[PDB]
C-alpha cells in the first residue's frame, strides 16, 4: 500500500509498506530513500508518535494515509 | 503572478506562480499551503483537465485567473 511521509520542508515522500511492517522497518525504508538515519526520525500519526517495535497495523494506519516526519 | 485557485467548499487560496511553472509544481505549492496531496488533485481551467507535465503558459493562463480544484474521491 502507498503511505505519504510529509516532512517539515514541504517535501512529502511516497512508500510503499504493509500494514504488517514494524515502524522500525519504515524509518530504515526512509533512511534508504533521503538519507536520514533512523534515530534522527520522530514518526506521527493521529497525534500520537510511533514506536519502533509496533507494525502499522497497530496504528490503523490504511492505504494513502499521511505519516508527518519531525527530526 | 497571483493565480485563485478555487476549491469546493467555498474557500478560494491564492498563490504565487510564474506561466514557466508545471502542473506538477502548482499541485506541490498547494500541497504546501493547504496540505492537499497532489494525487488528489484535479486541477480544472477553461474545461480542461490540466495535465501535471505542462507548464500554465501551455493553457494562456494569465495572472488573476482563477483555476477549480475538484478532489479525487477520498480515499485510494
Ligand atoms: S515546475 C519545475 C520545472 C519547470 C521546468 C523548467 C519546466 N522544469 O524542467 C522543471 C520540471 C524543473
Ligand atoms: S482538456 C479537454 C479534455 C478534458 C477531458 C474531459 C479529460 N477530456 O477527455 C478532454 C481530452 C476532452
Amino acid at each position: 500500500m502507498q503511505i505519504f511521509v510529509k516532512t517539515l520542508t514541504g517535501k512529502t515522500i511516497t512508500l510503499e509498506v504493509e500494514p504488517s511492517d514494524t515502524i522500525e522497518n519504515v524509518k530504515a525504508k526512509i533512511q534508504d530513500k533521503e538519507g536520514i538515519p533512523p534515530d534522527q526520525q520522530r514518526l506521527i500519526f493521529a497525534g500520537k508518535q510511533l514506536e519502533d517495535g509496533r507494525t502499522l497495523s497497530d496504528y490503523n494506519i490504511q492505504k494513502e494515509s499521511t505519516l508527518h516526519l519531525v527530526l
